[PDB]
């Protein structure tokens, strides 16, 4: 109780996929699909990944400007959750990919649920090191625009950002 809620080690199972991703151009180009939904465990004391709606690189096609759009499209309306996105960017020198842990929690979400997430907020954050930076979100309108997420990394000069071209 005092320790609050923590995150299960089983998380590495899904996080490892994103962490050990191959070039998005050559190998991952086909498996570029990236999405993970975290939910509260039955005991309400453990954080695990549950089966949820995810999108594939192929699914992106041309109808979707940014992959993160899917998440903000079906994101929770009255609940808190975590979002995992592969930060991608391109520069005059070269392009690289990384991971960013996103904390999603609306002001209308349950406080009790929020408290549990807060407890594992640092647990999951510390559990992930492949990440470059952490981005917190709490606005549907603010998250609606992928520009904010991509801009999180900064560098508008980059040729590519979150899949959105310059």
């Amino acid at each position: 109780m005092a320790s609050g809620v923590t995150v299960n080690d089983e998380v590495i199972k899904v996080f490892n996929d994103m962490k050990v991703r191959k070039s998005s151009t050559q190998e991952e180009i086909k498996k570029r699909k990236k999405a993970v939904l975290f939910c509260l465990s039955d005991d309400k004391r453990q954080i695990i990944v549950e089966e949820a709606k995810q999108i594939l690189v192929g699914d992106i096609g041309d109808t979707v400007e940014d992959p993160y759009t899917s998440f903000v499209k079906l994101l929770p309306l009255n609940d808190c959750r975590y979002a995992l996105y592969d930060a991608t960017y391109e520069t005059k020198e070269s392009k690289k990919e990384d991971l960013v842990f996103i904390f999603w929690a609306p002001e209308s979400a349950p406080l009790k649920s929020k408290m549990i997430y807060a407890s594992s907020k640092d647990a999951i954050k510390k559990k992930f090191t492949g990440i470059k930076h952490e981005w917190q979100v709490n606005g549907l309108d603010d998250i609606k625009d992928r520009s904010t997420l991509g801009e999180k990394l900064g560098g508008n000069v980059v040729v590519s950002l979150e899949g959105k071209p310059l």
